[PDB]
DNA sequence: GCTGAGTGCCCGCGTGCTGGATCC
DNA sequence: GGATCCAGCACGCCACTCAGC
């Protein structure tokens, strides 16, 4: 009956050693072999627009040249593209830091604003920094503001009653994330994409994202972009109806998902954040050094050792997700 | 659409314990 | 040794969604 619920519980209660992860698709070592199962659907290669993004535009936002990306889809899931980590070595750190220290501060609205004010809310980063100096990090203490951060809205905010977006309490969308999103969208064949509504989600090792569909009336020709940084996770992509058996796949640090049309209508969930392997506190793609020569225009710049130390201690047991949508038609504003 | 069961949307709240950590 | 603390859990409740009619 309720196949998605049962598999969601299965992968949630997965403790590496308890449950079998053999059916979870790893796009980093993609099969491409013709039907090497059921029940897993076939993985197909997705041709990219290699010439649509200049290597300099890709480097300014930390991405490899589009000629080097490998993208895949799944048979039966039109509109779903999975791009394993296309970032240049060391470039995920800048976007992680943007999520942790920059995008978390005002005017952006977070969960922390529900029962607090901009008092220490603006001092989230300084609080974590002070925690790291005092070595009070193993010491017993109340959870920091950074550790209590769960989500952040960017750009237009969604109305759960209207099922529509509006300009009420609009906060400006970050232009650098918009540029990165536009590069990814153009590379996937979506011309004229404008990042306008964003969600940042911060997950602990026991965090989950339940089964849900997106029901808002939007232009389904436009892509939705989903970036993941930090610890790996398992992602479940289901069907139009909640009781269809989903397909499981890994989300490694730097992986990007692009969803359009049909696949935007499907049930999906994130049942589990996997703990890091032994002796691999962080993914290899997060410790690599930045390229020596950076473009003078580059939006990715090396950050403080203090800032990255905060980021690394946080990401040791966390996953960060960025979700980006276009909600307004090309040209038209919000009247 | 209605209604009881099921989880906690970019939905949680308040309160009383408690037992491991902390302090000297 | 021993007094003290308090972060987090359990719990009951509210918020909101889902499923079966
Ligand atoms: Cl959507
Ligand atoms: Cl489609």
């Amino acid at each position: 009956e309720d196949a998605f619920r049962k598999l969601f519980r299965f992968y949630r209660q997965s403790r590496p050693g308890t449950a079998d992860l053999g059916a979870v698709i790893d796009f980093s070592e993609a099969h491409l072999a013709r039907s090497p199962k059921p029940g897993v659907p076939q993985v197909v290669r997705f041709p990219l627009n290699v010439s649509s993004v200049t290597e300099r535009d890709a480097e300014r936002v930390g991405l490899e040249p589009v000629s080097k990306w490998r993208a895949y889809g799944l048979e039966g899931y039109p509109g779903f593209i999975f791009i394993p980590n296309p970032f240049l070595p060391g470039c995920q750190r800048h976007w992680v830091k943007q999520c942790l220290k920059l995008y978390s501060q005002k005017p952006n609205v977070s969960n922390l604003d529900k029962h607090m004010t901009k008092e220490e809310t603006q001092g989230l980063w300084e609080q974590s920094k002070e925690v790291l100096r005092s070595k009070e990090v193993t010491k017993r203490r109340p959870r920091s503001l950074l550790e209590r951060l769960r989500w952040v809205t960017l750009g237009y905010h969604y109305n759960w009653d209207s099922k529509k977006y509006s300009a009420d309490h609009y906060t400006p969308f970050p232009s650098d994330l918009a540029f990165l999103s536009e590069q990814v969208a153009t590379a996937c064949g979506f011309q004229g994409f404008q990042a306008e509504a964003g969600i940042l989600n911060y997950y602990r090792l026991d965090s989950t994202l339940g089964i849900h569909v997106d029901r808002c009336e939007l232009d389904h020709s436009k892509p939705l972009l989903s970036f993941s940084f930090g610890q790996s996770a398992i992602f479940l992509l289901g069907g139009l109806k909640r009781d269809e058996a989903p397909t499981a796949m890994f989300m490694h640090s730097g992986d990007i998902m692009v969803m359009s049309g049909f696949s935007r209508l499907l049930n999906h969930a994130v049942p589990r954040v996997l703990p890091h392997p032994d002796g691999e506190s962080l993914p290899h793609s997060l410790e690599t050094p930045l390229p020596a020569v950076l473009p003078s225009n580059s939006l990715v710049e090396p950050s403080s050792v203090e800032d990255w130390q905060v980021c690394a201690t946080y990401l040791r047991t966390a996953r960060v997700n960025m979700t980006v949508r276009q909600v307004l038609a090309t040209g038209q504003d919000f009247p």
